[PDB]
């Protein structure tokens, strides 16, 4: 009988957790429906905050482990598992991402995904049936060469020299060898959120598009453009994969790709690994009422992934959805209402932010109840 | 059909109580079309009093010249209601503070003449019910200006009409309300006071309200002095203790001038609004109540909104507007101040956008069950 409230958020970036920001939301309601049925259950689109989001809703625990970096040194890493141990999680940026990269540091040519099949190698170890892996924020420009040689892969140059670390290494490949290739891959699940349609090579391809913000010059993006074309080539010819024409493989330096062609990876919208693995879906069949949001400090960014992914499974089931959303200032959602909040160079700003989500949800929460009464 | 009344008052520097309620009617026919809504645009008796009265009871504004607070010429204004028999005045337009720049400020010769004129005025349409607002005031003269306007004579020891201002009131000798305008008694005069300051003392006119108008110390004591005797000659010849008076304080003493003379009321100007416009009628027949306010400083009419719909435990939401009690939920929205080519179309669309929200939340909890 108890009213059913399924609270499903995104985070606020740069300020709450999709947890804390759930858990506000929570507090909130419950002063106008002290004893409501509550379901938290942070959302997360693919991105920065997916792993612990996961982690947190999966019940599970996070696994640091030391792997090699995007420049070739041992950094600490984590990837999360699920409760159950059926399930990895893993943003890449962890082990192979820019900001493992002081400034005066950004070589595309040298940069390598290694770490990247460390963190697969160690998620495999553990057992699992099922990896989701976020691939946004990449240093790499190695198609993740790195990453599948890690793994097992060895991609040699003309002399059967092992290829140099790095997009530098990959002008050289000469064939690719998956006879030492992790077996443990094809009869895993694998997930990997993607939500650009960039394909390898071209004028939108990982080179044009996404080297220059690894710091790739004019020059140097024509030779990885060059050679991931190649390396497409050698994917089709030793692997019989064609990767030239798929949508998504031009995404983090080609490593989408990779994924595909060597893992037997799927690239699906991130918003949508997440709402399945999570059973989104079948915690709002039974709900009253959803309750959504998320929070964007940077306007070019200001993507409702997570609260219109929300939304559309609500509405197959007619749920009434309403988002509590977050921004520097002030779609299939029945109503939204803005929160000011800013970066927490505070934690003052954390309270703060967290008060105001708070106190806009007891206030959404106690004109719910006035509607009632109408 | 859902009888929804929207009764705010202004942002402060940006959109009209009127506009306010523009904004949310918009929204909330977003959701709802088909409902039947009453805007009443509310004011507490201070700023916008007179435009939101006019809208209200469908009147209209007059503009007419007076004698500002320095002595000059202005261009004053008044409403009149939409039956011509109630009278809106805000003291300020005739001899505010906003007339006297800076630098020119002296209570010492400050006149509220001004102020009798506009009253003059308004009597002058038949009007049965004058409502007076008196923030603002230029003056501290005890509104000897105002009603020398009114025809009072107000004379030194050789009959003489004494001067301009305060400064005026150190040689009052004789009060004549001979010449006094016979229609004052009969029109019920409401005037919109919220402080309890009274005439003279430590929390007297010139003490607590002088400073903002120019007064030095010096002057305080000159003007508390004159004020004194102009409230026991006020005593000797029109019979009344203003010296006790709540409120006699008020813009310089003219609360005082204004009960004493005029046979005003003094009352909270929220009070005055809430019964000339019915509030509490249009309220207890409605089934839902949206209010509001801006203010662009660290609320009278919400309040005073929320505390009659409880009464007819209606359900009452504000939408409160801001640069950076008795309501069941507020909503908040930021504007900036109106001077930006912008700011006051993008005050109404987040106020619109804000009630189409509030709207769409109100009909979810409907379906609730
Ligand atoms: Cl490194």
């Amino acid at each position: 009988n108890a009213m059913k409230i399924v609270i499903a958020p995104d985070s606020y970036k740069e300020s709450l957790s999709a947890l804390e920001v759930a858990t506000a939301i929570e507090q909130g309601f419950r002063e106008i429906w002290p004893d409501a049925d509550y379901l938290k259950l942070p959302l997360a689109d693919g991105g920065e905050g997916t792993v612990e989001a996961m982690v947190e809703a999966t019940a599970g625990r996070i696994v640091h482990v030391e792997v090699t970096g995007p420049l070739g040194h041992r950094v600490n890493a984590f990837y999360g598992l699920s409760g159950d141990a059926r399930s990895a999680f893993i943003e890449m940026a962890a082990a192979s991402g820019l900001e493992q990269v002081p400034p005066a540091q950004r070589d595309p040519l040298k940069t390598t995904s290694w770490g990247t099949g460390e963190l697969i190698r160690h998620a495999l170890d553990a057992g699992v049936e099922h990896i989701i892996i976020g691939i946004g924020g990449s240093a790499t420009n190695d198609g993740g060469a790195g990453m599948v040689q890690a793994l097992g892969a060895r991609l040699r140059d003309a002399q059967g020299n092992d290829i140099a670390q790095g997009g530098i290494g990959l002008e050289t490949l000469a064939s690719i060898d998956i006879s030492g290739l992790d077996k443990r891959l094809s009869a895993c699940h694998i997930e990997v959120a993607c939500d650009v349609t960039n394909p390898l090579t071209g004028k939108e391809g990982a080179s044009a598009v996404f080297g220059p913000q690894k710091g790739a010059t004019p020059e140097m993006i024509e030779r990885l453009d060059t050679a991931l074309t190649r390396y497409a080539h050698l994917i089709a010819r030793d692997l019989h994969v064609d990767v030239l024409d798929l949508a998504g493989g031009g995404a983090a330096g080609g490593m989408g790709a990779a994924l595909y062609a060597f893992c037997g990876a799927q690239l699906r919208r991130g918003i949508e690994i997440v709402t399945d693995a999570l059973h989104l879906e079948a915690c709002l069949a039974d709900a009253d009422l959803v309750i959504t949001g998320e929070g964007r400090i940077d306007s070019q960014t200001i993507h409702g992934k997570v609260p219109i992914g929300v939304a559309n499974i609500a509405k197959r089931y007619n749920k009434p959805v309403i988002g509590i959303a977050g921004s520097l200032t002030a779609h299939g959602l029945d109503a939204v209402f803005s929160v000011i909040y800013t970066i927490c160079t505070l934690e003052d700003a954390l309270k703060n932010a967290s008060e105001n989500v708070r106190m806009t949800a007891r206030n959404v929460a106690a004109t719910l109840k006035a509607g009632q009464q109408l």
